[PDB]
């Protein structure tokens, strides 16, 4: 059968195209989702067959309620307990199957669904079609991809094929528990999407107003309509028994969390498809008739109570990238179907019809939603085509000419698609393997990870942990890799939760990177019980930006951070300006907007472009390896050679800008730190080499050991001076002054010359005092306790 060849294609686009991206250096689960996932299913083996609803080990030191649904998580930790792979990368293994074989396995819902509504002929294109879409659908559908999104498409089609299929034969009265097997599985499939999502009670409206248009509509559309209400009795009944047990979860109403505002919303649509069993009870009596309302009866009837319902409620070419033709060659099936039924007029046709205008009309404009159009381009292309084809059948193979029309582009961006996978890049991953291992209390991390965190009734306040804990800071991207990578608890979230702002002073990310002074970040970092700062080179350069936008509250106050370009003239003078409209027509312009000067204060830039110089209590403790294109760069390239870098630098960039494209951010940094030097530093500013660094930096927040003592006038400030070497073998100066007060000096100095950290001071501390010089060496303990040390000078 052709349900054989199409599954091959898509085993071979979702499960060998991207192996060597998930099968590398380590098993590599895409995304940040995925990883979340992967912490849960760990969880829930341990406590077979119980599940955490709160997960205090993130968002610290809050916690948070989780909203990933049981249908993944038991599915997950079924198959870890089946193939005895409970944790690590054995499990990481299984689950990376897991949402593979769910975009193969899409073929039953999609052939059961358009088979269903049309034929057969129909239902084979179809679930060729769903096997080789591309866009999200298939990104969120590749191995390693273990999310919930290629789920809630399965059981939503699932959910509309076994409806329809149980509308398809419950008629007349044969019911019985034969018959009631089929409703009963209906309301399965519908339980399990919402078992996959809680959002996902969204499926009972649409179902409901199959019956309503079914009702209205019961002149020029036939139906048993007494059977088609019964069954969706049933269906809802399931459904609301099914979610019954979880919809305890979360200590209010939702429509994302597992409340029971989901079960009210399965039980109400029993209940409304109760009455309009009753209202063609009614019709079929001749009621609507006695009191004089005729066939306008029902309709009206129908109306009316949804208004009450209403009432107590009431108080392009990213297409062709996302769909390839079979958007097209769905649109015109949309039509052809709008036109059918408007002339044959068929109930399943028409539900179709309102499941494809619910899915536009809710999800128009909001890319995260795409994937749910993929079995909507899927079906209606096997109906275009089952169409032509019923034409047709040397026109005989014209009817190739449009069928390859139509399979070959789209098997092509899905073959292009599906060969790379994503996730930590491994810098990324071994720093976090790293943090697991060498920051403290891991033992206690490891037992924690695992325990059964009962479920509170707010997280307003900060969590009361059972132990001694301290917090992670990074941007919110990164969340679930550090904990899940290094068993540590993170500010921030992927769902967004400890970003914080600086406009209503809410400690968290953005507050604290773009904090433009110490002893504010201090304050944000004390409040969330900081310990380690994690710094990527993406926060430092191209994700900037949006850490500013979400401080400030909008995007004009972010532009601050912001100043000009480099370009050279149409006479070939270097130059900078403050503004595009300073350059010359006809210029080349470097397309990557220099920092302005307030950039240069903030946190993130102290931390990655100036490697914590300057910064009284924190120190570097460990990088990663370098951007790729500069650790390659460097086979040529002395990167202790500021000259040699900052030329290999400005020829990328000036040969990027000619395609319009923007250099590496390797580049970037490079570029940053050029313009530092150039426009802003200072007579006696921190001094950066214009050099590479590590795409991941690792910093620990710290007391600091204090130096301090007397000086003698006219000396108005000292300044201390170290160098550090860090894990890469690469160098950079640690410099802090500090103003003189009434004759006496105060430091405070993070680094010591005995912690276990692999970045280290390779030179005492030089404290300078106009003409007297001194050489202090500092101990792990002075720097851990904050102990105060005299020295004069
Ligand atoms: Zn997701």
């Amino acid at each position: 059968s052709v349900l054989v060849i199409a599954a091959l294609i898509s085993v071979k686009l979702r499960i060998l195209n991207p192996w060597n991206s998930v099968f590398t250096w380590t098993v590599r689960l895409g995304g940040n989702d995925p990883w979340y996932y992967y912490r849960l299913i760990e969880n829930t083996i341990h406590n077979f067959p119980h599940r955490i609803w709160f997960d205090p080990f993130t968002y610290y030191p809050y916690g948070s309620y989780t909203h990933f649904g049981p249908f993944l998580v038991y599915l997950g930790s079924i198959a870890g307990i089946i193939f005895s792979a409970t944790s690590g990368e054995s499990l990481r293994a299984v689950l990376a199957f897991i949402p593979a074989i769910g975009g193969v396995l899409a073929i039953l819902p999609v052939y059961l669904l358009t088979r269903e509504v049309f034929d057969k002929r129909a239902a084979v294109i179809a679930a060729f079609l769903i096997a080789i879409v591309p866009g999200q659908f298939l990104q969120r559908s590749i191995l390693g991809f273990n999310d919930h999104h290629i789920w809630e498409a399965f059981w939503q089609v699932s959910a509309l094929g076994t409806f329809l299929l149980a509308y398809n034969r419950w008629k007349g009265h044969d019911l019985t528990a034969r018959q009631m097997a089929y409703p009963v599985i209906a309301g399965i499939t519908i339980g399990l999407y919402v078992l996959s999502w809680g959002a996902g009670f969204i499926i009972a409206p649409i179902i409901l107003a199959f019956m309503f248009f079914a009702f209205v509509l019961a002149g020029f559309v036939n139906a048993d309509r007494k059977n088609l209400s019964l069954v969706a009795v049933v269906t809802f009944a399931v459904s609301a028994l099914i979610y019954l047990p979880f919809a305890f979860n979360y200590p209010g109403f939702s429509t994302i969390f597992y409340s029971p505002f989901q079960l009210l919303v399965l039980l109400g649509s029993a209940v409304i498809a109760a009455a309009f069993y009753q209202i063609e009870k009614w019709n079929d009596v001749g009621f609507f008739e006695r009191v004089g309302l005729g066939r306008k009866g029902m309709p009206l009837a129908v109306i009316v109570l949804t208004a009450l319902i209403m009432g107590l409620f009431f108080v392009l070419t990213n297409a062709v990238l996302h769909f390839g033709a079979l958007f097209f060659f769905g649109m015109a099936g949309i039509l052809y179907s709008a036109y059918r039924f408007l002339k044959r007029r068929s109930f399943p046709e028409m539900a179709l019809l309102i499941w494809a205008i619910a899915m536009f009309i809710a999800l128009w404009g909001q890319n995260r939603f795409a994937y749910y159009f993929a079995a909507v381009s899927a079906v209606y292309s096997a109906l275009a085509l089952s169409v032509v084809f019923d034409k047709l059948h040397f026109r005989v193979a014209f009817a190739l000419l449009i069928a390859l029309a139509a399979i070959y582009p789209t098997y092509i961006l899905a073959d292009a698609q599906s060969s790379y996978a994503g996730g930590p890049n491994k810098q990324w991953y071994d720093a976090l393997t790293w943090m697991r291992e060498n920051t403290p209390d891991g033992e206690k991390y490891d037992e924690y990870y695992l325990q059964l965190y009962p479920t509170p009734q707010s997280n307003k306040e900060p969590f009361s942990y059972p132990f001694e804990t301290y917090g992670v800071i990074s941007w919110w991207d990164y969340g679930h890799w550090i904990e899940a990578v290094a068993h540590r608890m993170p500010i921030a979230n992927p769902f967004q939760a400890g970003i914080g702002n600086k406009y209503n002073n809410v400690p968290g990310a953005s507050s604290f990177f773009t904090a433009e002074n110490e002893s504010y970040a201090e304050f944000v970092a004390e409040k969330l019980n900081v310990k380690y700062v994690v710094s990527d080179i993406e926060m430092e350069t191209g994700k900037y930006y949006a850490m500013a936008v979400w401080a400030e509250g909008d995007l004009p106050l972010a532009e601050k951070y912001y100043g000009g370009y480099f370009y050279y003239s149409p006479t070939g003078t270097f130059g900078y300006a403050n503004s595009q409209w300073d350059i010359p027509l006809n210029s080349i312009i470097i397309p990557l907007r220099i920092p302005s000067e307030l950039y240069y204060s903030t946190m993130e830039a102290k931390l990655h472009l100036f490697d914590g110089s300057g910064l009284s209590h924190y120190r570097m403790i460990y990088e990663s390896d370098y951007p790729a294109e500069w650790k390659s760069y460097s086979s040529q390239v002395n990167l202790n050679n500021e000259s040699q870098v900052l030329q290999t630098a400005l020829y990328e960039a000036v040969m990027r800008a000619r395609y319009g494209v923007s250099p590496t951010m390797g580049t970037q940094e490079v570029l940053y730190k050029y313009a530092y030097t150039q426009l802003y530093e200072k007579k006696m500013g921190i001094p950066v080499k214009i050099a590479p660094s590590g795409y991941v930096k690792i910093f620990e927040r710290v007391k600091g050991a204090v130096v301090t003592g007397k000086v003698s006038a006219n000396v108005t400030e000292v300044s201390v001076n170290a160098t550090i070497k860090t894990n890469q073998n690469r160098t950079f100066e640690y410099w802090q002054t500090v103003e003189v007060k009434n004759g006496t000096y105060t430091v405070v100095l993070p680094y010591s010359h005995n912690s276990d950290y692999p970045v280290k001071p390779i030179t005492p501390y030089h404290i300078k005092a106009g003409n007297v010089v001194k050489e202090i060496t500092i101990y792990e303990s002075q720097v851990q306790n904050g102990e105060i040390i005299q020295l004069d000078l």
